[PDB]
This record gives C-alpha cells, sequence and structure tokens, in this order.
C-alpha cells in the first residue's frame, strides 16, 4: 500500500522519538594518506526500524526482499559520515541496495558505501609512531528527540573480514562507543564510533635509513688510522663521506611527512652529520698544528696525540648516543 | 498544500525584497596548493526566510522536520560561491539536507558542502610570509531589490570546530564582514565574507635548508687553515664543496613555489654559493702569487698574507650578513 | 505487457528459487597496481533466466531484440563484484545494455563493465615472483532460497580475447570455479570466481639493477692490485666506489615496493654494499701495518699479505654468494 | 503560458534566423598546462533574445527574475565551446542560472561556466617565449540560416575582473572578433573569439639557470692559472666540474617542455658543457708536449704558450657568444 | 506524432535489416599514453537512416532542425567503440547533440565525443619507432541481421582537422577499413575501422642521451695520453668518469618505457658503461706490470705498449660499433 500515504513523514511524526538499530560489517582499509592525514574503507551498513505503514497481509511470517527501487518511495533513516571528505554508494550493476520487509512492519536496509574519513596523526616519534583513528556515524535532520540511534547488539554489532590487511601497518583492537553531540544552531546528537589501532613496521625504515648512516659514520673514522703526512688521501676521504651523507639525506626527506617538529630519523640523521662534520675539523687542527712545529723547529735550527686520543673518544661517543636514543625511542 | 501554489516565483514575488538571514559553522579546512593558490573547506550553511504559503495548523508553535525530498517542490535561495574552483554537495548516504518549518512559515534549512576556492599568496617572505584568506557567499539571480541578504547573527553567526587543523600552517583570526558588489550587466549585490589568517612554522625549513648551507660555508673556511703547499688537497675541498652546495640548492628547489620575484631562502643560498665560489678564487690567487715569487727567485739566482687576512675577512662578513638578514626577515 | 504487472517482485516471488545463468568474456585486463594491491578489468557480462511475465505471440521461436530502454521497467538481477574498490557501466553513445527476449519468456541480458578489484601480493621473491587474482561475482539482495546463480556452460563459459596482454607479466591459465559465503546477519550466497596467474618478465630488473652493482663491486676489487705506496690512489678509488654504489641504490629503491619483509633484489644490494665497505676496511688496515713497522724499523736503526690474499678470497667469497643466491631464488 | 506550447521549435521555426547576442564577464584564469598545450578559465555567459511565446500582462514594463527550473521547458540556445577539452556548469548549491522575462517577451540568460581549450604553443625562444590563444564560441545544431549570432555590444561586450592573474605570466590584451566556419557535411556556422596574449617572467629563469652555467664556466677557466707540474689538481677540477654541469642540466631538465626542436636554454647549457670538455681537453694536450720534451731532453742529457694563450682565449670566445645570444633572442 | 508509436522497437522491427551510415570528423589528438597504452581524441560522428514513423506534413522538401531533447522519445542506433578504456559526451551548455529530419523521415543524427582507446606499442627500436592505431565503431545490441553498418561515402566519409597536431609525433595516413566480427553467445557484427600511423621525433633523443655519453666516452681516453707515473691523476679520472656516466643513465632511465626486451637506447647506453669499465681496467694492468719489472730491475740491481696500442684500438673499436649501430637502426 505505497501509494496511500506520505511517507515524508517519519513514523511516529509528532510523536516520541523513533528507534534507529545499526549493524556493520568491514570489508577493507583501502589506504591511508600521511600528507593528507586520512584512511580509506569498504563497508556494509545494516539498518533496522518499524514502520507499521509497510504492513501486509501473510501466513508465513518470514520476510520478503523487495527489489529495491521502492526505496525511493519510503521513508528512509538518513545517516551521514561526520569530518569525512568524500564518499559514495557502489551502483554496478546495480545500486548496491538490499530491502527486506516483515509481515508486521519491520525493516532491514542494507548498503554498500566508500568513505574517506579525517584522522589526527603524530609524528613525533615515526617511523616509530602508533595511531588511533575512528569513523562517526550520525543522523543529519532528526535530533535524539525525534529518532533515537543505537547500535543494534550493542558490543557484538561490529564485524570484520579475515582478508583485512595493510602492507605498512598492523590492525588491532576493534570496538564500538557512543556519545552525544551538541550544535548550537540545531540541537543534540547521537554519535556511534568504530575506534581501531595502527602500528606501523620498522624493518624497511631501518635497513633504508638507518644503516647507511651508520656505515658512513664509521668510515669517517678510517681517518684516524691513516698516516697524518697523506694530506691528499685524509682531506678527500672526509669531503666525500661528507657529500655521500648529503646525498643520503636528501634521499630520504624525498619520502618524509613534514611537520612543525622534528621525527626521531631527522635527530639521527643530522647527529650523524655532525658527526662527520667534526671528523674533518679534527684533521684540519691536526695538519695545522704540524705545520707549526715544522715552522719553530726550522726557526731553532709518530702519531699525534689527538688523533690517538680521537680514536677512543668517537666510538664511545656514537656508542653513548646510541644507547640513549634506543632507550628513549626503544 | 505544496500542489496548490507556483513555487518558481519567490516570496512577495512583485514586491519588496525578501529578508535572508545566513549562518555557518566550518567544520575543516582540507588542503592549501600553493601551485593553484586555493584551498578547500568544508562547512554547514543554514539559511532563515519566512513563506506564508508554507504554513500549516498546529498548537505549539514548534517545528517539524521533514523528509528533504520537498526541497525540489518549493521555492529555495539561490546561493553560490564567489571566485570558486570547484565544489559539491555531500550525499552519502543520502543527500546531506535538512528541512524544518514552523506553523507560521519560517524555514530552516541546511546543507553540507565543500568548497574549493582561491587566495592571492604572496611569497616573497616565504618561508616566513603570513596570508590572508577569504570566503565569499552571493546569491545568483536576485539583486538588492529581490534579495536582502545579512549575517543571521551578526558577528556570532560563524562557530568553527575545536579539530580545525593544518600541519604546515597555525589558524587564527576568524572574522566576518559584508560588502555590495556591481556587474555592469546585471545589477547590485550584496556579499557576505569569512575571513582568516595563516602563519607558517619555519622550524623543518629552518633544519631542512638554513643548517647544511651554513655547514657547508663553514667547511669552506678550512681551506685557509692548511699548508699552502698541498695543492692536490686544498683543490678537492673546494671543488668538492662546490658541487655539494650544487646538489642541495638543486634539491631545495625541486619543492619550491615559482614566482618571478625572489623568496628570502633563494637569496641566502646563492649568497652562499657566492661565497664558496671566492674561496676558491682566493686559493687560486695564492697559487699563482707563489709561482711567480719562485721564478723571481730563480731569475735572480711562512703564511701568505691573502690567508691569514681571510681568516678574518671571511667569517666576519658571513657574521655581518647573517646579521643584516636575521634582522630584515627575523 | 509491461504495464499489467509488478516488476518490483521477483518471478516465482513467494516459492523456489530462480535459476540465473552466467556467461564472461574478458576484453582486456588494463592495468596492475602494486602499491595499492589492485587490478583492473574490462569484460562483458551476460544473464540468463526465464520470467513467464515477458512472453508475447509469435511463430518463429526466435528471439527479438529490444531497445534497452525497458531494461528499467523490468525485474533484472542484481550482481555484484566483491573486494572491488570501484567500477562502472560505459554510456557512449548510449548505455551498453542488450536486452533479448524469446516469445516464452527466455531472457538474455549484457552488460560492459570495467572493475577494479583487490588482491593480495607477496613480495618476498621480488622481482622473480609469482601472483594470482580473482575476480568474485555475486547477488547482493537474494540468497541462495531465493536466487540460484550457477556457470550457464560449467568450464566453457569464460571466453577471452587474443588480445589480452600486460607489458611487464605474462598471463596464463585462467579458470573458473564456484563457493558458498555466508554473512552473519543476512544469509548463505554462492559466489563465482575467476581465476588467473601472473608471471614477471626479468630482463629489465636484470639489465637495470644486477648488472651495475657486480660492476662496481668488480671494480672495487681493482684495488688490490695498485702499489700500496700510492694511498692517495687507492683511498680515493674505495670511496668513490661507496658513494656509486649508495647512488645506485638510491635510484633502484626510487621504484621498489615497500614491504616489511626483505626482498631479493634488497639482499643483493646491500650485499654488494656491505663487499665495497670492507674493502675500503682492509685498505686502511694495510695502510696502518706498513707504517707500524716503518717506525719499527727506524727505532731500531714487496707485496703485503693482505692484499696478496684479498686477491683470491674477495672473489671466490662474492662468486660463492651469488651460487647461493642463484640457487634458493632459482 | 508555458504548458499551452511545444518549445521543441525555435522561435519562427520555418522562417527567418532568430538573432541571438552575446556578452560575457572573465571571472578568473586557473591554470596552464605546457605539457597539454592547454588553459583553464572561468566566465560568465550571457544570451540575449526574443521569443514572444514568453509574454505576460504587466502595468510596469519591468523585467522579473524566475526561480530556475524553467530552464528546462522552454527553448533556450545551444553554444558550445570549439576544441575544448572538458567543461562543466557549476551546481552548488544549486545550478547557477539567471532567466529574466520581460513582459514583451524578450529573455536574460546567464550561466557560470568553466572551460578547459587548447592552446598551441612555440617554444622556439622558451623561456623568452610569447604565447596567444583564443576561446571560441558556436552554435551546434543551428547554422547561419536558422540562427545569427553575434556580440551584444561590440568591443564593449567583453569585461575582465581586476583580480584576473598568472603566478608565471602577465596577461594583456583581451579583444573580440567574428569569424565564418565551414563544415562539409552540415553547413555554416558563425564563430565568436576571446583573444589574449601570455608572455613569461624571464628572472626566475635566469636566477635558477644562466647563473649557475656561467659560474662553472668560469670555475673552469680558474685551471688555466695553476701550475702544469700539479697534475693531480688539475685533473680532478676539470673532471669534477663536467660532473657538476652534467648533474645542473639533468636537474634543469627534470622541468623543461620536450619539443622536436631545440629551445634557447637548451644552447647555452650545451655551449657551456662543450667549453668545459675543451678546457680539459686543452690541459691533456698541455701535458703531453711537457712529457715529450721532457724525455727528449733528458735523451740528449716558466708557462706554456697553449696556457698563456688559453687564458686570453677563453674568456674572449664565452663574452663573444654572449654578445650574439643576448642579441639574437633579446 | 511522437506518441502514436511505440520507439523501444527498430524500423522493420521483425523485417530486414535497416541500413545505418557513419560519417566521422576528427577533431583533435588529444595525448598518447607510453605506460597504459592508450590514446584519446575528440570526434564528430554522424549516423544516417530512414524511419518512417517520423514522416511529417511540409511543402518545401527540406530538412528541419529540432531541439534534441526528443533524441530520448525515438529510436537512435546504438553505436559504441570497442576496445575503449573510458568515453564521455560533452554537455556544455547542453547536450552537443544535432537532429534534423526530412519530410520523408530521413534523419541526421550528430555527436560530439571523446574516447580513449587502447593500442599495443612496439618499443625494440625506441626512440626510431614507428606505431600504427585505429578506432573501432561498432553497434553493441543488433547483430549484422537487424542493422547494416556501412560508411556513408566510402573512404571519403572521414575528415581531419587542419589544426591536428603532435608535440612528439608526426601524423600521417588516416584511412579507413571494415571487418564482419564474431562473438561465440551473440552473432555476428559489423566493424569501422579509422587508422592512422605515427612517427616519433628523434632530435630530443639525440641531444639529451646519445650527446653526453659519446663526451664521456671520449672524456675516457684521454687517460691514454697521461704519463703513467701519475697515478693519483688517471685513477680519479676514471673513477669519476664512471660515476658521471652512472648518473647520467639513471636520469635518462627515469622517464623511459619499460618492456621486457631491450630498447635500442639501452643498448648504446650500456656499451658506452662497458667501454668505460674497460679503460679503467686496462690502467690498473699497466700500473700492476710496471711495478712487477720495476722489482724484477731491484733484483738484477718510455711508453707501455699497452698505451699505444689502445690509443688505436679503442676509438677504432667505437666507431665500429657505431657504424653497425646507426646501419641497423637506420
Ligand atoms: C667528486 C668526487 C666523486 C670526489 C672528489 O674527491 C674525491 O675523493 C672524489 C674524486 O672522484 C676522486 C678524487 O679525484 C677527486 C678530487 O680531487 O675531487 C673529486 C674526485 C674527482
Ligand atoms: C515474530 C513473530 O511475528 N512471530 C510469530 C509468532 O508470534 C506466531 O505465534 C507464529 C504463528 O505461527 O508466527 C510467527
Ligand atoms: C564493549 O566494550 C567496552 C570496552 O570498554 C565495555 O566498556 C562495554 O561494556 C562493552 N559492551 C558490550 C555490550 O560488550
Ligand atoms: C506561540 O504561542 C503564543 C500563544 O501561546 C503566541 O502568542 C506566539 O506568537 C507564538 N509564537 C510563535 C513563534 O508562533
Ligand atoms: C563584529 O565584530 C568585529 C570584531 O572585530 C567588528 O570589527 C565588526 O564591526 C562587528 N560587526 C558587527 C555587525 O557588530
Ligand atoms: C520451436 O518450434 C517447435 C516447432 O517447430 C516447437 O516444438 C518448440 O517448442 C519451439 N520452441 C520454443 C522455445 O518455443
Ligand atoms: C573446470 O575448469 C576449471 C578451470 O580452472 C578447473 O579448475 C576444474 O578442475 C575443471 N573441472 C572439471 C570437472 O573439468
Ligand atoms: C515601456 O514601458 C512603458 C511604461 O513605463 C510602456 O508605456 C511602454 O508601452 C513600454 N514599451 C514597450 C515597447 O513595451
Ligand atoms: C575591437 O577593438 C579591437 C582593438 O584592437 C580592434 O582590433 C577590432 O577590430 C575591434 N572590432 C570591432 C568589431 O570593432
Ligand atoms: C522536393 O521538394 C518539393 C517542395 O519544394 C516537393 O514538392 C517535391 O515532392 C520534392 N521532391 C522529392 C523527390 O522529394
Ligand atoms: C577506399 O580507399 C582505400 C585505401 O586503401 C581502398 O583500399 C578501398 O578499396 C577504397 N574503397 C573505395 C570504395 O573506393
Ligand atoms: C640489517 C639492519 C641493521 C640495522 C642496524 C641499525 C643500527 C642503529
Ligand atoms: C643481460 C643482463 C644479464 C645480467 C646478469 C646479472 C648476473 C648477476
Ligand atoms: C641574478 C641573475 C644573474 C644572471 C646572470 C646572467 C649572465 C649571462
Ligand atoms: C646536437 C645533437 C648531437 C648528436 C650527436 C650524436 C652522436 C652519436
Ligand atoms: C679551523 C681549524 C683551525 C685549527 C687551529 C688549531
Ligand atoms: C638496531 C636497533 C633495533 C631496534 C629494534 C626495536
Ligand atoms: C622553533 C625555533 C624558532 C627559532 C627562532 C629564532
Ligand atoms: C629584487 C631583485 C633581486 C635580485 C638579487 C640577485
Ligand atoms: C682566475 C683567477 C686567478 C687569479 C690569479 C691572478
Ligand atoms: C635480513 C637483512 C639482511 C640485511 C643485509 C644488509
Ligand atoms: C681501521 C684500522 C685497521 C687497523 C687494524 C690493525
Ligand atoms: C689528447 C690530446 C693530445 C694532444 C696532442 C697534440
Ligand atoms: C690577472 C693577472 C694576469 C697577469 C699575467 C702576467
Ligand atoms: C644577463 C642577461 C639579461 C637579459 C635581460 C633581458
Ligand atoms: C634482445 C635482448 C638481448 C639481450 C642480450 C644480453
Ligand atoms: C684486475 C686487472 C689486473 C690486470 C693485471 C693482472
Ligand atoms: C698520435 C695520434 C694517434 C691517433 C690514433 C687514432
Ligand atoms: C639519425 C642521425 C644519427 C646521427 C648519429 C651521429
Ligand atoms: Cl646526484
Ligand atoms: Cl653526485
Amino acid at each position: 500500500r505505497i501509494d496511500d500515504h506520505d511517507f515524508s513523514m517519519r513514523p511516529g511524526f509528532g510523536g516520541p522519538a523513533i528507534p534507529v538499530g545499526v549493524d556493520v560489517q568491514v570489508e577493507s582499509l583501502d589506504s591511508i594518506s600521511e600528507v593528507d592525514m586520512d584512511f580509506t574503507m569498504t563497508l556494509y551498513l545494516r539498518h533496522y526500524w518499524k514502520d507499521e505503514r509497510l504492513s501486509f497481509p501473510s501466513t508465513n511470517n518470514l520476510s520478503m526482499t523487495f527489489d529495491g527501487r521502492l526505496v525511493k518511495k519510503i521513508w528512509v533513516p538518513d545517516m551521514f559520515f561526520v569530518h569525512s571528505k568524500r564518499s559514495f554508494i557502489h551502483d554496478t550493476t546495480t545500486d548496491n541496495v538490499m530491502l527486506r520487509v516483515q509481515p508486521d512492519g519491520k525493516v532491514l536496509y542494507s548498503l554498500r558505501v566508500t568513505v574517506t574519513a579525517m584522522c589526527n596523526m603524530d609524528f613525533s616519534r615515526f617511523p616509530l609512531d602508533t595511531q588511533t583513528c575512528s569513523l562517526e556515524i550520525e543522523s543529519y535532520a532528526y535530533t535524539e528527540d525525534d529518532l533515537m540511534l543505537y547500535w543494534k547488539k550493542g558490543n557484538d554489532s561490529l564485524k570484520t573480514d579475515e582478508r583485512i590487511s595493510l602492507s605498512q601497518f598492523l590492525i588491532q583492537e576493534f570496538h564500538t562507543t557512543t556519545k552525544l553531540a551538541f550544535y548550537s544552531s540545531t540541537g543534540w546528537y547521537n554519535r556511534l564510533y568504530i575506534n581501531f589501532t595502527l602500528r606501523r613496521h620498522i624493518f624497511f625504515f631501518l635497513l633504508q635509513t638507518y644503516f647507511p648512516a651508520t656505515l658512513m659514520v664509521m668510515l669517517s673514522w678510517v681517518s684516524f688510522w691513516i698516516d697524518r703526512r697523506a694530506v691528499p688521501a685524509r682531506v678527500p676521504l672526509g669531503i666525500t663521506t661528507v657529500l655521500t651523507m648529503s646525498t643520503i639525506i636528501t634521499g630520504v626527506n624525498a619520502s618524509m611527512p613534514r611537520v612543525s617538529y622534528i621525527k626521531a630519523v631527522d635527530i639521527y640523521l643530522w647527529v650523524s652529520f655532525v658527526f662527520v662534520f667534526l671528523s674533518v675539523l679534527e684533521y684540519a687542527a691536526v695538519n695545522y698544528l704540524t705545520t707549526v712545529q715544522e715552522r719553530k723547529e726550522q726557526k731553532l735550527r709518530d702519531t699525534h696525540a689527538i688523533d690517538k686520543y680521537s680514536r677512543i673518544i668517537f666510538p664511545a661517543a656514537y656508542i653513548l648516543f646510541n644507547l640513549i636514543y634506543w632507550s628513549i625511542f626503544s
């Protein structure tokens, strides 16, 4: 009896709020953006409510599935995703819409959607960071006085596919919560949350960034073991180490997020750069002192202490730095 | 009585202009494009007007929320964003539209939209710049004689979310204004403005750009303290420092905005490059003078002054440059 | 008699399930993304079923072709692609839809669609890896009690275009299968699968990555055949070889997948890098020992063993590593 | 009286052609793509014509504004942009359409559109080039016998926003013209043209490209003043200068247009590269001659002329090249 | 008399096939993608057929042009592009559709469309390659028994714009062909082909890639003319040349197509790399032999043949390689 009723008014229009239950199955997590600070998810969204205007006579007490072109002729709750950037409903080969109605008016409605939603990421410990994210569901036009939104089975209303995986992150700790939201100009609304945690894998970053910089720092210590008389052997080695470290730094910066603070990897890289710089300065000082001594001996007419002490001081300083660093950012 | 009226005509058609009030809540600022000089904002837009054709009997003077499919059967204000590049209305899971009507005909109409709009950025002080942006709302079809547009609550009609954030900028000073606009061929219209100010964070740029250039300039000064007899040691240091500075400049230029004037960072980088070039020329001059002196000695049959004066002159000049630069731009 | 029936209800509504057969012809395989882990396909999809509501009088028992605007007036199966990211129906110059009806109600329905679908990839043997993929077809609203989905001709139902070719992969082993799916809140559904296997071509990687690293290792081995007394000849060669290998590694990393586990190419490149590093350290040790001996003889007042042994030891270790590597990874 | 007419037929159907006037205001120039040779423009397009089927009684002879849903119910001129690649009408918060009708049937119709259209470009003088572009408006379905398209006022029909600007170009000389177009299979049509000129800002390219190459040539000239007995000093400087120039050329080539002819900047860069190459060859010749003479003198048992002549010849040749180059391309 | 007919059936439904002629004017060739293997074209597509149901009384025997909203109420041929990736019809400021009807029922129907279509490119001779491409037009629903598709004027039915051009290719030899296509499940269909040939310009590659590799190979040959006693001159030169060649190869490989076989440019580049490698090995051999002879002289107590032989062998071998290469690949 579609044609006999006005479906621009909710069930119970003018009376108490109508309960609407929600059930979600998560299908996949498609991508994460560190410059845009958002994520994309595909899910099946289910609604439960009753409308006495949709009853029909039957002897079986069983639900029937209808084509889905009928959805545009009846009242349907208006859910939307808060703090989202873009979304759409899949529609091949037809709209991905299910409608099942029982003889007493109970309705099950189901959509397949894709949502891109924002989140606040902290990179102060990158690439050792851990992030938390949430997707928020809320009705748009109806306040809690007209429509009451809740999880259909409480904590049991959220399911996930076994094939959910991201190549760069470990996904854990799915759960659901609720909260009441307030708008100064419209009223009070009930929000539903889907929360989860992401843990990044660190092997790639270690192998591609920490390994080369440490190797170049250790290469800069070769200079201390070379006879100081070979100036065109010790100067080129230091300057080439500086050039290699700078090129590595640029190549790494080509792929990094940009924030108003500095990530742990930046601290590591610039400490290595300063170490190489100080090695070059030390050799310059040694050469100057040797020349001065030669001039004084001419006027009057072995390993230099600085080299033999730096051979111990430099490795100790780097080892201490690494101990503190991997005790803090473990 | 939707079917009993013609809603292609405005309320008060043929008579005085109909007042329309506006109220905006800002949800987020998504991105800033320095190449295209624009920004993307998501907001809630609310309209207020009275229409006697939409009155209905009641007892409680309370507004009732209707489905939202009636927005295409009644008259609605026609507003658009001026100097925008693209925009859309969110439509998952349905159109994000609210409609509330009071018994006497007062209407509340609400939309959720995403808009990309342009702004004129001045990069002459980059990366220390400050920009002023604005978003403009105006009616399209109706001049001020047909439609009167104003802020609903004065300067209290703009609200912002606590989660507004940008990774590169600090946002401040949201406020609203009005101004009359004129088109030669159509008439006079009234604009509404939303203004805000953006200030860039500078630590990332300092560490990634200013620090390595200073370090390379300081490394170019070691040549002054090395014995002038070691030509195959002093020449490679200068040419390698020049090469490293060139690679750093290229890597920096890869990510910068292009303008017909110079930004502060380019001034700093090219002054450093000139310093390294001059150091190479100084060693060339010393070598030539030494050779000439030796030739004179042969035909007749200590530290060269240039080095001992350059060791003082170069750091003093660079410090003077840094003082002037960081007093001008700070 | 389109106007005499209600086509919001399936044929057999209230009774046994309606059998629906499926045929597919694959037209092309468009692209593969190793970052988002998906593939794009264009195919022709065909549906077969009977509907006695679509009969008409005739003497020929021959199919008639109808315009295709009639598709939106009649009941049609609602197939969708499981685990897909986006899809669309081509619509130039009109919708690519065919409708062909026999006098007794047998219906042939055909669409041209493009689908992007996700697939999990294992990159541990990259670039020698073999990948498998599948596309899944299922009904959205009807369970196996309402709709019976099957392959129309069993194994003969899948045809492919002669022109299917990807520049990076060899495509083989197309075949089909079926499985029964379950959703905890809706019911049981029958899934159809299209399976295929990809084999990557390896010539490009052999030319671009393995060759330069081997050449650089053999170039670094030159150091052991140069007289050890030429320190400013032997040190620069090693440090420049390290710089070149780092440049090569960065250039290769620019185009490689990022996973938490190590790929074969990364193992090869970093083993080569360590070989060069060890060569530099060996020369440093030789220089130090020579200087120590000279000082000892002065206090008391030919080829060094290490170089002679390294000329044999280094190539043998590299050849053994290569044999192991190419036995493990084929 | 919309419902009493058939609006598939133009006014005057079967008789003389209906005149249509056009007036345009340009709002912005959004972007320019040198790779694809196109530009993006946003404009307001206005149409003027008379249709007596749209008359109505009135007492004040004043134009009235209608909702804009009526455009789809009445006849409208069908203008399109020739040689465009894509376009759209802005539709937030509704279609940006104005419709004003006078009591005697005169109609004003106004659209806000964004068009991307091609502009052919000659890069032979890049980056000192000047380009011209045009946007073309034409009727699709009606020939000059059915529709007469003209500029509503003349040269005064084009207005531009005060804020139109580009980050790379100076915009000048907006004006209009008309021409008659012919299609072999359909007929003759009127075209309207909007013409403008773009001139590039040179400074950025000068500083980023010409300055480094000149500095590197002047650095390669340093070799001529170094004592010819310092072979391990003179060879590295030349080879490192060549490497630096190659790196600069690659970094610049990352950003340049690709055409079948040669741009000016390529001429400058490759001439500089040839100069550095020649400097290296001259040093090689000097060393060979010195060794030959030394061997002859030993068997029998000052500055070399080539160096003293190169010190004069190289700067003079480069200065002559610059004097010619900056005169040809002005 | 639109409402008096059922236009869901083709003209002649139940009888012989209806002839449809096709006429095409090509407006532009917009882009070519070598990574995707496709191209984009904009064209005007014209159809001719007769329909007695569209006859109307008249006195002038002339064509009448209709609005184009009638296309959704009458029967229209269903052409589509085979092996296409995406396409659309331009719709600014309205649908770019023309419809003309003669009194006897003959119809001219015209569309302006943009199509992306695939092409199998062969890059063996890149960048000296020549490619052929085609665009295919076919009906979707009607077999050759129901609809006869043919060129309206034979080979004179294809016209091309005078402004068609591509920056990287020369376009030649537009012509048309036809063929009969078979589908195993549906039937036989007529296809129309639009052919063209593309020739790549090679000046860009000759300047950017071949020239510097030849220059670096010739720079490697300088070492043979340098006194062999200057080891720290001849070793650094070779290693720096190797580094420069590797950087050049990386920079050019950054942008080139990837295939399972080797392109001509990679053959040239890697042969050059091998030449530089062999020069380094030759100098190492010379140094070792000289040291061995000096040791023999010590135990007993001119230019080396290898260098003077290589001064002839290396240039001649490179010349032979170039003569063969430029004779095979033209
Ligand atoms: C630019 C580079 C690679 C380095 C720089 O210093 C080095 O040690 C490298 C070397 O290749 C070897 C040595 O000849 C060099 C020189 O004097 O400066 C340069 C030369 C060319
Ligand atoms: C869901 O989990 C939360 C975790 O804190 C818990 O507080 C809540 O009681 C749980 N609800 C159900 C229904 O299990
Ligand atoms: C509310 O009702 C009172 C009467 O009780 C009336 O005076 C007042 O105008 C009403 N307000 C509105 C906004 O309709
Ligand atoms: C709103 O407040 C701002 C605060 O700076 C003020 O400048 C402006 O004049 C105020 N406008 C009105 C209408 O009160
Ligand atoms: C086709 O016609 C034959 C008679 O020649 C008849 O026996 C058969 O049932 C018909 N088939 C269909 C599908 O109508
Ligand atoms: C049917 O074909 C598929 C193709 O992959 C094959 O796997 C399967 O074994 C075949 N089954 C039979 C019964 O032939
Ligand atoms: C213009 O308007 C005046 C009234 O101001 C009216 O008298 C006159 O007839 C109108 N002219 C036309 C051409 O409509
Ligand atoms: C419009 O003005 C321009 C100004 O340069 C002129 O070139 C052109 O001929 C004028 N056209 C007409 C129609 O007056
Ligand atoms: C040609 O047109 C005239 C009307 O001008 C008409 O009378 C005549 O029948 C037409 N001839 C043909 C062959 O259609
Ligand atoms: C059209 O021209 C092509 C050119 O190759 C030729 O093959 C074909 O036979 C021609 N057809 C006609 C009808 O002239
Ligand atoms: C194989 C990875 C080694 C990483 C070492 C990191 C030392 C800080
Ligand atoms: C044609 C390239 C061959 C590369 C072989 C690499 C062996 C480690
Ligand atoms: C700051 C621009 C310098 C340009 C120098 C050009 C020399 C030919
Ligand atoms: C200006 C183009 C030079 C091309 C040289 C090619 C040498 C093989
Ligand atoms: C800059 C190093 C100088 C050393 C003086 C002892
Ligand atoms: C070498 C540091 C490893 C740290 C692992 C958490
Ligand atoms: C955040 C660092 C600021 C430094 C100002 C001199
Ligand atoms: C404002 C122009 C500055 C140029 C500096 C080289
Ligand atoms: C080219 C500069 C050298 C200076 C010697 C007088
Ligand atoms: C398993 C990690 C190997 C790293 C070799 C450098
Ligand atoms: C790195 C120096 C090696 C010294 C071993 C005796
Ligand atoms: C390679 C240059 C040699 C010069 C002989 C005059
Ligand atoms: C630049 C000074 C040159 C002197 C030549 C004798
Ligand atoms: C240094 C060349 C400047 C040219 C200005 C047009
Ligand atoms: C055509 C490929 C040849 C490869 C030779 C190693
Ligand atoms: C590595 C090549 C050395 C040549 C003398 C055996
Ligand atoms: C002395 C010049 C030899 C040239 C051989 C090609
Ligand atoms: C096709 C021209 C080749 C020129 C090689 C020097
Ligand atoms: Cl580099
Ligand atoms: Cl480099």
